[PDB]
């Protein structure tokens, strides 16, 4: 299948990420509290629903909340002021939440089996959300004792979803809380890895690092009524 692009409300940040956001991929961003990458999230639930020529995918998106991070009525806002209908826009989006590590990977069955409903109608799911990815797994498996179940259990994670990316083509964004001012993890992955900042004068600034197929630069966004826009 095609790899389908996701805009993110951003023509600077869709610029850096080569057109949006990928199908058939993960695409992890990291930053600290307050980085603004739950308030993408939330924009890209919003855009995948459009047409192409609008910036989406015509399809709907699931979001997996593991520290009560999802917010309804900013779907809401976001879709009215980007002149959609917020009823419709809010039932497009499929809300689950995690309770923990367990749990969370026991979603991605539910996930795979609306995906499957869903495939061959005119609106398929083209997104999933995990915001965020390791929270329950840090505060489930702490210290050196349980350090390499950890990454067990997070690498069992991170195949499903890669699993899920390409078997139903859909793009899957996830989200870290990160402290790492020089922007790199230095764990490897195979995710699309975007470096979230706070920049000057209200903006965001986001980071593209360490893609095989896209250069390393920035892009500066901000957070409005419509979600991110530049
Ligand atoms: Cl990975």
């Amino acid at each position: 299948a095609t790899i389908g692009r996701i805009s993110t409300g951003s023509k600077s940040l869709d610029k850096l990420l080569g057109g949006g956001i990928e199908t058939q991929a993960i695409t992890e961003v990291f930053g600290e509290f307050g980085s603004g990458k739950t308030q993408l999230a939330h924009t890209l639930a919003v855009m995948v629903q459009l047409p192409p020529e609008e910036g989406g995918l015509n399809g709907k998106a699931m979001y997996i909340d593991t520290e009560n991070t999802f917010r309804p009525e900013r779907l809401r806002e976001i879709a009215q002021n980007r002149g959609l209908d917020p009823d419709e826009v809010l039932d497009n989006v499929a809300y689950a939440r995690a309770f923990n590590s367990n749990h969370q990977m026991q979603l991605l069955y539910q996930a795979s089996d609306m995906m499957v409903e869903s495939l061959n109608t005119d609106r398929p799911y083209k997104l999933l959300i995990v915001d965020s990815l390791t929270s329950h797994f840090r505060s489930e498996y702490i210290g050196r004792g349980a350090l390499a179940e950890r990454q067990q259990k997070l690498a069992r994670f991170l195949r499903m979803l890669h699993r899920l990316a390409n078997e139903f083509d859909i793009a899957v964004f996830v989200t870290n809380q990160v402290q790492a001012n020089g922007g790199h993890i230095l764990a490897h992955s195979a995710t699309l890895r975007v470096y979230l900042r706070k920049g000057k004068g209200g903006k965001r600034i986001a980071r593209l690092i360490d893609a095989p197929h896209l250069p390393e630069g920035e892009a500066v966004f901000s957070i409005t009524e419509k979600g991110i826009e530049d």
